[PDB]
């Protein structure tokens, strides 16, 4: 499957693509404002994620640091990124279908649209100014809006027991972005697409 990753932000981002235990494609690349990077994701990929990283520095070997979404200091991510990260999440060719969503469960750093480029389903979008409106207690000093689990480490926020409800913090994410997950047990906003669809992830869609 192809994923065209497009940076419409006015700032550079470093795109990242991983399934947690391995890179997807090259795993990461710089995207200056307006640039597009097309990756190939193996069919059957389960639990893939794409995100943006901000304010990154890499040496000639591809080692460094990002303020948001850092994946073990690598340009080419092999693992998931450090919150806060708005997440484009996907599982492909799962009993003949693809499943896509956006999640704010690991916080928000950059607004995102995640849409098919092929027929048969709709896209999802989280493009509100979550950083600007972020509750004081969730503001990440390194940049972005943390989720409550990252900040407070409670069973309730982290859904450790598989019993948890919405919270004042999850309702903030859900108010600003109804079509993204706001907490682990949120009413799903997953979209079912035909198996082997292709996609575009657009940072800063509006």
């Amino acid at each position: 499957a192809t994923f065209e990753i497009v940076n419409r932000c006015s700032y550079t981002v470093w795109a990242a693509a991983s399934k947690g235990d391995a890179a997807l494609d090259a795993g990461g690349r710089q995207l200056n404002s307006g640039e597009s990077w097309t990756i190939n994701v193996e069919p059957g990929t389960n639990g893939g994620k794409i995100w943006a990283r901000t304010d990154c520095y890499f040496d000639d070997s591809g080692s460094g640091i990002c303020k948001t979404g850092d994946c073990g200091g690598l340009l080419r991510c092999k693992r998931f990124g450090r919150p806060p990260t708005t997440l484009a999440e996907f599982s492909l060719n799962q009993y003949g279908k693809d499943y896509i969503d956006i999640s704010n469960i690991k916080g928000f750093n950059v607004p995102m649209n995640f849409s098919p480029t092929t027929r048969g389903c709709r896209g999802v979008r989280c493009a509100a100014d979550i950083v600007g409106q972020c509750p004081a207690k969730l503001k990440a000093p390194g940049g972005g809006c943390n989720d409550a689990c990252t900040v407070f480490q409670t069973s309730e926020y982290c859904c450790t027991t598989g019993k948890c409800g919405p919270t004042e913090y999850s309702r903030f994410f859900k108010r600003l972005c109804p079509d993204a997950f706001s907490y682990v047990l949120d009413k799903p906003t997953t979209v079912t697409c035909p198996g082997s669809s292709n996609y575009r992830v657009t940072f800063c869609p509006t």
